[PDB]
This record gives structure tokens, sequence and C-alpha cells, in this order.
């Protein structure tokens, strides 16, 4: 049940892919690859990067995985350019889905709700002032199309139930994404505007941002 999956292409090789930068207030705990392009590795800030012996990637205590930027040795820049293209394609693919199952549901106020599989569209902002739930099987899918901002209030969380998997959840969001202190989020975020995960928040998912990503001691686990 739910919409056909959104193709991520090689953007699905990254836990965080950005264009203008990724910052961290230490200590974030990120599992998966972190890439930026056309930003250079100088736009990866707060990571205390160690350049690899091949000059093609770097490492950080904050990342289990490789970091890459547009100024690393070949073939890294070409790989990143392709991934950025794939992110842009994924955003358009997700954003242009039609025939929503749910339109303006809850006026975008998701606290206390359970979200069944489907395509959702809001012309408003969307957020959660209380914990909420995503419920479906291991093969069901969700696409959440948000024209406004997306936010989760401090300390609040999304829980997956029923078998639902974060890899099968997409948020495609035009406005800023703000995940407050200690909140916990799930799914792949396709963002056009800045994405911020504030102190001690977490994501089981992926961040594919066309501008910047700002982390504050966040736990970001690739799904």
């Amino acid at each position: 049940a739910g919409p056909s999956a959104v193709p991520l292409g090689t953007a699905g090789n990254y836990v965080i892919l950005a264009s203008t930068g990724v910052s961290t207030v230490p200590q974030s705990v990120i599992t998966g690859a972190v890439g930026v392009s056309p930003g250079t590795a100088a736009s990866l800030t707060g990571f205390s990067l160690i350049l690899s012996g091949t000059g093609t990637f770097s490492t950080s205590s904050q990342v289990t995985g490789q970091l890459t930027g547009a100024d690393y040795g070949t073939p890294t820049p070409s790989i990143l350019t392709t991934a950025i293209g794939d992110m842009g394609t994924a955003y358009i693919n997700a954003a242009t889905r039609s025939g929503p199952d749910f339109l303006e549901i809850y006026t975008g106020a998701l606290g206390g709700t359970t979200l069944l599989p489907g395509l959702y569209k809001w012309t408003s902002s969307v957020g959660a002032s209380a914990d909420f739930t995503i419920s479906g099987t291991s093969t069901d899918t969700w696409i959440f199309q948000i024209d406004g901002t997306l936010d989760v209030a401090t300390g609040k969380q999304i829980t997956l139930v029923g078998g639902a998997q974060a890899k099968n959840i997409i948020w495609v969001v035009a406005g800023a994404v703000n995940i407050e202190v200690g909140a916990k989020f799930e799914g792949t975020i396709l963002a056009k505007t800045a994405v911020t995960f504030k102190t001690g928040s977490s994501l089981n998912g992926r961040i594919l941002a066309q501008t910047s990503v700002a982390l504050q001691s966040a736990t970001i686990v690739e799904k």
C-alpha cells in the first residue's frame, strides 16, 4: 500500500548530501556517507576532517563512513555532481506526484496522529507538537508533500509501527525543516531550504538538501 517508491539514484548512497554546506556542533554521531557539492570540503564544518591517503575522501570521529566534497581528488567531484543531479531529480519526482490519498489532513498538525500508507499533500506548513506514529507493513510506502515548513517540537518523536521502515518514507519539503532539541524523526528528507537538527535530535533516514544542513550533536542513522 502507498505510492510507488521515489528513485533516489546515487543520492541514495549518502546519509547526508548537501549543496552549500554541512555543519556540526560536536559530537554528532552519523552513520553513512556525507557529501557536499558544489560546496567544497571547506563547507563541511565542525568535523575535524582527516584527509585520506588517496586524497579522494576524508574521515571524522563524527561519521562512520566517508566524507566527500567537490575539491577532492578525481573521481570524487564527478561522483558528487551526479549525486546532486540525482537529488534534484528525486525532489521533482516526489513533488510532482498526483492523486493524494490525504489532502490537508489535520491541517498539518500531526501531533497525536497515526499516518497510514499513502501520498499526502499539504499546501500549509506541517509539524508536530506531540509524539505521532507511522503505521504500515515492511513494504508499504509514504510520500509527504509539504509546501510550507516542517518542524517537530522539542523532545517529540515519530515512532514506526506495524513493520513500517524508514527507507520507505519520503518527506519532500519546500520550506525550512527544523527538528528541535531532542526530537526524533524518521525517513528520507528531500529539502529545498535549510535543514536543522538541533541538540541531541535524531534521524533514522537520510537528508538530501539542496542548500545546507546544520547538525547540533545529532544522531543521524542511514536508512
